[PDB]
């Protein structure tokens, strides 16, 4: 019976490689939690940006937002295929208690159904990757102008840098010539460097501060790439597993599951089916499940 055996190993192994590539490779390889925080943090200091800047700021946050929403929807979308992969393979391991033919059908079906709904499941979740990295894409072209963008405001010679420094020369004057002033970006600048008390240190000053949020976007900037590169290659490979389980499927379809298993053989597709449950419990659990 160990044709059988390699067979129904195989179709399992597949399966649970293709829910792999969500719960060891995309839901990893690209920062979630990362954009999470800073899909919160991009309104911070809104104002403060040129209108031009604040444009691409606010759809940068818009379309990584979409890139997340996207992302979710597709981990929906293998949510439910793992609940079900789940029950099914557990029915599967106990039909092998007080075997007989009828339960040897049934536990074709059911393994048929584990790849069936994989194909049909993945298949919808691969249209989500693909508007999120639709919306990486666009979140990077928004990040590339941010740079130019910021550059022209950021340049001590553009009207943008020349009043913030008025303001904060106004400011220093207008006040009592001791203490603080506050400036652009959390910046807080000493009465003395804001007055010129202490010589040509507040243009210094700005200049790092604003050298900061420019570099902020920049570091963005590679992680959005990066991500984008991530989540085409994620979807590359699940094409090739889906393609591959349906291929299992055929075979699977095909092959006699009533079989005088010996210990060897039962223990072999009991881990088989008991690695995908663990693969399934870990994804879904991340992903919130409670017990």
């Amino acid at each position: 019976c160990d044709k059988t055996v390699e067979v129904v190993k195989n179709a399992i192994e597949t399966a649970d490689g293709a829910l792999d590539l969500y719960n060891k490779y995309l839901d990893q390889v690209i920062p979630w939690q990362t954009f999470d925080e800073t899909i919160k943090e991009l309104s911070r200091f809104k104002q403060e940006y040129s209108q031009a800047a604040s444009v691409l700021v606010g759809d940068i946050k818009t379309l990584l937002m979409d890139s997340q929403d996207k992302y979710f929807e597709a981990t929906q979308t293998v949510y439910e295929w793992a609940g079900v992969a789940t029950q099914l393979l557990a029915a599967y391991i106990l039909l092998f208690d007080e075997y007989n033919e009828k339960k040897a059908s049934a536990q074709k079906d059911i393994l048929i159904k584990v790849l069936d709904d994989g194909i049909t499941k993945l298949n919808e979740a691969q249209k989500s990757l693909l508007v999120s990295s639709q919306s990486f894409n666009n979140a990077s072209g928004k990040l590339l102008a941010l740079d130019s963008q910021l550059t022209n405001d950021f340049s001590e010679k553009s009207s943008y840098f020349q009043s913030q420094v008025d303001k904060i020369r106004k400011e220093a004057y207008a006040g009592a010539a001791a203490g603080v002033v506050a400036g652009p970006f959390g910046l807080i600048i000493s009465y003395s460097i804001a007055a010129g008390v202490v010589e040509g240190k507040l243009i210094p000053e700005l200049k790092n501060k604003l050298k900061s949020v420019q570099n902020f976007f920049t570091t963005l900037s590679n992680t959005v790439k990066q991500a984008n590169k991530d989540i085409d290659a994620a979807k590359l490979k699940l094409t090739t597993e889906i393609a591959a389980i349906g291929e299992i499927k055929t075979e699977t379809e095909t092959t006699r599951f009533y079989c005088d298993y010996d210990d060897l053989m039962l223990s072999l597709l009991k881990e088989a089916a008991k690695k995908m449950i663990n693969t399934a419990n870990e994804y879904q659990k991340r992903h919130g499940k409670k017990t």
